[PDB]
């Protein structure tokens, strides 16, 4: 093939740029190739690339193993890494890009967390900052035990954010939270065509904040995710005003106010 073979080697070579000691490659091109588990160095993931490859999809994990394992195996084990890989993959499956900026997401703060049997210390920090593909977050908010972030992204009518959105609530680090809320209206501009209802998604005192905030913000077209998180006493005290004037930036790029 010509173009689907340069849309996709092209996300490969970024990947590859990204990933060169730690991506190995099994085919001729990248169809299918063996990119290993970074920081554990061990584990390695077989993967593929389907007749809807990351330009159309996603790409198709299919095995994962690991060399030396043994007593590992009570940790962790192949099945069930390749099961958690899958999941964080289809967490992905649905963006506009390969979605795998979004994906190593995953992997990164899915791979360390949950180590052993512990009281979670104030020597861990994983408060979302950094903004995704397809997906804008990064405003956060620290409480008192809690831990707030907000997910913002811009969105045309339900099938664009109704799938987006379904596969965020199908995410690993919102499943990972306490408990996860979204808000979201469509407006049409140019067609009567608009999808008017929110729900509480289980905490209502933040559902119903978020439904004021679109409104008073007045930005319709844009949806927004708030989770919760508990770690530390109060994580950072710096992190709230700090971390909130970094969130009115996300918030704002992620075209609320634009």
């Amino acid at each position: 093939m010509d173009d689907d073979h340069e849309q996709l080697v092209e996300e490969l070579e970024a990947v590859e740029a990204i990933y060169p000691d730690l991506l190995s490659k099994k085919q001729e091109d990248g169809s299918i190739i063996v990119v290993k588990v970074p920081q554990h160095e061990y584990m390695t993931l077989q993967i593929s690339f389907p007749t809807h490859y990351p330009s159309e999809e996603a790409p198709n994990v299919i095995e994962v193993g690991v060399c030396t394992s043994l007593a590992k195996r009570d940790l962790y084990d192949t099945k069930y890494l390749q099961h958690l890989f899958q999941e964080v993959m289809d967490s992905v499956f649905h963006r506009g890009s390969v979605c795998l900026f979004d994906f190593l997401t995953e992997l990164d703060g899915v791979l360390y967390v949950e180590p052993e049997e512990e009281t979670e210390p104030v020597q861990q920090s994983d408060i979302p900052t950094d903004p995704f593909e397809g997906w804008t977050a990064s405003d956060p908010i620290t409480d008192r035990g809690s831990t707030f972030m907000a997910f913002a992204a811009h969105v045309t009518s339900e099938e664009q954010a109704f799938a987006m959105l379904d596969l965020l609530k199908t995410d690993s680090k919102m499943r990972k939270a306490n408990h996860v809320m979204s808000a979201w209206r469509i407006k049409q501009d140019g067609s009567a065509a608009t999808y008017q209802d929110s729900d509480d998604d289980g905490e209502t005192a933040a559902g119903s904040r978020m439904l004021h905030l679109i409104t008073i913000m007045d930005v319709w077209n844009v949806i927004v995710v708030v989770a919760r998180w508990f770690g530390g006493a109060h994580i950072g005290p710096d992190r709230f005003k700090h971390i909130n004037s970094t969130a009115r930036e996300a918030v704002v790029r992620a075209g609320f106010d634009s």
